[PDB]
């Protein structure tokens, strides 16, 4: 079974009227939920406006994020994977032979790409062996950076969030 941390979505922006039960009924549409909690004040029991769900598999997490925007009890919520919410990554170790279509063909299966920037030397124009990819949405980056490995154009690349 995949580590539970990778099966969790933190849900921000909840309606204060959302409950464990109503959050579960909503998010069960996209997979089996092993956990579903609305965070509440320990004294007043008033909702703190966020919670989390835990799916049985990572593919269910994917399915849930692909079904965004989620309107839950009348309010659009903000689901994010557990870990810095950015849309850009640094891709290192691609050397001089890696081109734009290599990066695009690989990274477009993580999300919609808006910019690919292959870095070149300011003086010579030679490729410097790293690039930046900007996506239209943060979940692409979140999926990317929790992988142990990235292989592009035969290279094992180092990939991290970029600000
Ligand atoms: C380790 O990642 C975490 C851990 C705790 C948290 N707490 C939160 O407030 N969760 C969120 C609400 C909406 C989106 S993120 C977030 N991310």
């Amino acid at each position: 079974k995949e580590p539970e941390q990778l099966r969790k979505l933190f849900i921000g922006g909840l309606s204060f009227e959302t409950t464990d039960e109503s959050l579960r009924s909503h998010f069960e549409q996209w997979g089996t939920l092993t956990d579903c909690v609305v965070m509440r004040d320990p004294n007043t029991k008033r909702s703190r406006g966020f919670g989390f769900v835990t799916y049985a598999t990572v593919e269910e997490v994917d399915a849930a994020m692909n079904a965004r925007p989620h309107k839950v009890d009348g309010r659009v919520v903000e689901p994010k994977r557990a870990v810095l919410t950015v849309k850009k990554i640094f891709v290192g170790g691609i050397k001089e032979d890696t081109e734009e279509h290599h990066l695009r063909d690989y990274f477009e299966q993580y999300g919609k790409i808006e910019v690919i920037e292959i870095m070149t030397d300011r003086g010579s124009g030679k490729k410097r062996g790293f690039a930046f990819v900007t996506f239209d949405d943060h979940d692409s980056v979140d999926k990317i950076v929790i992988q142990k490995y990235h292989t592009v154009n035969g290279h094992n690349c180092e990939v991290r969030k970029a600000l």
